[PDB]
């Protein structure tokens, strides 16, 4: 599938794309306000994610640090990023279908729309002002809203026993973005799309 990644924020984002053990396409790219990056993701890819990184500082070698979503200090990500990160998640061509979602399980940093380019399925969006409303204990330094698992590292929030339920903190995200995962065992908000589908991920969507 083709993904057009578009930054409509007033600020630069450093887009990232990975399946956890490898880059997708070039893995990362600086997108100043108004810029776009079109990537190819191999058909059949499972566990792919796209996210924004904010306030990055890179040297000539593409090494440095980002305030949110840092992936081992690299411009071109090969691994997933440090929370808080709003996540566009996808597995492609699993038995003839694509499966997409947005997740707040690793927190929220940038508002996001994740939409198919086809009429065959719907998009999802999480663009509420989660950072401005973020409870003090979840606030990430300088920007973003951490998930409770990141902050507290207990089974209640991280769902490590394999059994967990909603919490005051998951509900915070869920009420602001009902169509995004708010904890690991949230009722799925995954959208099923045709296998031929391409996508657009928009940071700071408007219309």
């Amino acid at each position: 599938a083709t993904f057009e990644i578009v930054n409509r924020c007033s600020y630069t984002v450093w887009a990232a794309a990975s399946k956890g053990d490898a880059a997708l396409d070039a893995g990362g790219r600086q997108l100043n306000s108004g810029e776009s990056w079109t990537i190819n993701v191999e058909p059949g890819t499972n566990g792919g994610k796209i996210w924004a990184r904010t306030d990055c500082y890179f040297d000539d070698s593409g090494s440095g640090i980002c305030k949110t979503g840092d992936c081992g200090g690299l411009l071109r990500c090969k691994r997933f990023g440090r929370p808080p990160t709003t996540l566009a998640e996808f597995s492609l061509n699993q038995y003839g279908k694509d499966y997409i979602d947005i997740s707040n399980i690793k927190g929220f940093n940038v508002p996001m729309d994740f939409s198919p380019t086809t009429r065959g399925c719907r998009g999802v969006r999480c663009a509420a002002d989660i950072v401005g409303q973020c409870p003090a204990k979840l606030k990430a330094p300088g920007g973003g809203c951490n998930d409770a698992c990141t902050v507290f590292q207990t089974s209640e929030y991280c769902c490590t026993t394999g059994k967990c339920g909603p919490t005051e903190y998951s509900r915070f995200f869920k009420r602001l973005c009902p169509d995004a995962f708010s904890y690991v065992l949230d009722k799925p908000t995954t959208v099923t799309c045709p296998g031929s589908s391409n996508y657009r991920v928009t940071f700071c969507p408007t219309a």
